């Protein structure tokens, strides 16, 4: 138990969350979707927890999007509701997502295949629930394109082949592809995507297929929303609550609405190589970023050092270097490239307020 | 609870192990370091299991090196001893090292620095018992160079300066360079630092320097070892348990050798790209191997395939595809391309026998 312990204080490497910043970053994104017109359904994927989750969910712990199985199924037993699984539904776990199903009062499923459709109809819910379903459209990894004749039959089937056992709830992309640099080609993915969603719906309606939502949403296009976003239901995104270096690079955020680092420690000094030892290898730190080293972390508050080098629980920093501003021992505070995978490699994240631990949140993980 | 089910029942993406394979590796470097005279001590960090170190071990529980501080409490917790921490010691956490050679018949520490010797003098152990002090030598991340004066200096201090408290053990070497391609060059590497090692060691005696211990070893070395091996007391490999591509590509290993796959099923067809999309992502795989993510990882038993894409939940494979081949369901197993890193993102390991789970092994993480 590390509660009100000064940060320098952690057994490093320890991933800290600024809880001051988190729940700005959380509340900041309602009310950019209040201000919209629409729900907000934050995706738990970059942090995994049921803390995290409240703060996103505004302490209501309804709609949330999840990206595993083992997600849902945690987030289910921490009391949570509206529970969208966010992924073309597991086929061969269907058993399970029907267990789940029958639990919640509202757990969701997507698909893009009419094979997807067809082995939901040989599960069914019973219990008098339907499955509810939405049609991921790709607008490029998963679902059908909207100007796919057979996006629109699957949806009909989805909609209305057999209302008693599963119900369209509505479209949902994710425009992951705004991972391009800059507000106004972030803002042009958005655009391509809800013009191409909101089209689709409209086609939905002129061939009277009922699709009450429409769910788009990344990290990079809800930090700069459009207002065209405001004729949806819904947005999605999830990073955004530590956001990281990706996202300040990408334009997305100011460095200051980073939330996350990775608390190190210089533990050797080779002066033979210019170089600082610290303890955050790519064990804590994940090689996001590498596609090198250089590119999966920052030195905050110190634009002069870069990674040059990471083994599994080793980092090598280097300027000429200057060793005494440096001793073994200080602590310095990586900014990582992804949150989301440096987040994965953590037990524990130390959440913090006024350089103090104030909470520790324990993410779920595998599937 | 899995045991006795088929391979092609497992939730994926599933970590597997094929214990015939591990218990093969493990038995081999075991005969290696017999048939040179020297001990093996095991790294644990390609697996941080108590089952995998059991395999090592040969049945022991005695005689491994460790990454972490959480891998040394866990394996002494399960009744492990002689356990090195093979990491410039950690002077911020003595408190936890001393607890630990407390408990421990034998816990060994690394240092290559006169301040962290310094550390260890101002917190004693008490109790009867020396700090048990290995001379890390860089023959290039961490530890002294054997040509620098300033070695042999620290190697008399740790021996000598305060015999009451602190005892030199040996000296440790990691070839970690030898991952350069080829038996060549990879022997050329094991040489250069087999022969420092034996100078330095040779310095010492001449010193009156006493070093009864003299460890190297990385898996690419000890796959083919050198017979001027003979000489060193120990070798301490770690990842060769399991193997990985990358081992493959060195020419450590032959396919046959590698005991750990990630399970995948085939979740989509996208004719319109001629992908195939399985549930293994980044989380499940790392990105190791990517610096694209046609380096992660190759399909056993399918040349034709090749990663392209790698989300957290997601990748994607290509060939022109031929969709019959691979239905929708079917299970692919991806071989990894760095098995530490992969085992890294596992919270169990499906360890089988002829087809089927014999049993499940979960690893520490954390620090
Ligand atoms: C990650 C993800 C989101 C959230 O997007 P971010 O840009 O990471 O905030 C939404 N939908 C899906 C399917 C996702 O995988
Ligand atoms: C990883 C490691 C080993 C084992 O080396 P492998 O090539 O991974 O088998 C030995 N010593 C140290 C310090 C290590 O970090
Ligand atoms: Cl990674
Ligand atoms: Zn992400
Ligand atoms: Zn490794």
């Amino acid at each position: 138990m590390w509660l009100g312990a000064l940060l320098d204080t952690l057994p490093t490497p320890a991933l800290t969350i600024d809880r001051t910043t988190a729940r700005r970053n959380a509340e900041r994104m309602r009310e950019r979707c209040r201000a919209l017109g629409v729900r907000l359904r934050p995706h738990v994927k970059t942090h995994k927890t049921l803390e995290g989750g409240l703060l996103a969910t505004g302490g209501t712990r309804r709609g949330i999007a999840v990206s595993t199985l083992a997600e849902a199924r945690f987030f289910a037993d921490g009391g949570f509701d509206d529970i969208l699984l966010a992924y073309p539904v597991p086929t061969a776990r269907l058993e399970e997502c029907a267990g789940l199903a029958r639990r919640l009062d509202a757990f969701h499923v997507l698909l893009d295949r009419p094979e997807a459709l067809a082995s939901l109809r040989q599960r069914p819910l019973g219990h008098g629930k339907r499955w509810l379903v939405w049609l991921k459209l790709d607008c490029g990894r998963a679902g059908v394109r909207p100007t796919d004749p057979a996006a629109l039959e699957l949806a009909q089937a989805i909609a209305n082949d057999a209302p008693e056992e599963v119900t369209l709830v509505g479209v949902y992309a994710h425009c992951g592809n705004t991972y391009c640099s800059g507000a106004d080609t972030i803002q042009a993915i958005a655009r391509t995507t809800t013009n191409a969603v909101l089209s689709f719906v409209a086609a939905l309606r002129q061939a009277g297929v009922p699709c009450p939502q429409a769910s788009i949403g990344s990290t990079p296009s809800c930090s700069h929303p459009i207002p065209e976003m405001s004729q949806l239901t819904e947005l999605h995104p999830g990073n955004y609550i530590f956001y990281d270096l990706q996202q300040t690079q990408l334009g997305s955020c100011q460095p200051q609405d980073v939330a996350i680092r990775v608390l190190t420690r210089v533990i050797g000094h080779y002066a033979h190589r210019g170089q600082l030892l610290v303890d955050c290898g790519w064990a804590a730190l994940s090689l996001h970023g590498a596609g090198g080293p250089q590119g999966c972390a920052a030195i905050d508050g110190h634009p002069e050092l870069r990674l040059v080098g990471l083994t599994q629980e080793h980092g090598l920093l280097e300027h000429q270097m200057d060793f005494g501003r440096f001793p073994v021992g200080s602590v310095l505070a990586l900014i990582p490239y992804h949150a989301c995978a440096t987040a994965a490699m953590h037990p524990v994240y130390y959440v913090h307020e006024e350089g103090k631990v104030v909470a520790l949140w324990h993410p779920v993980r595998g599937w």
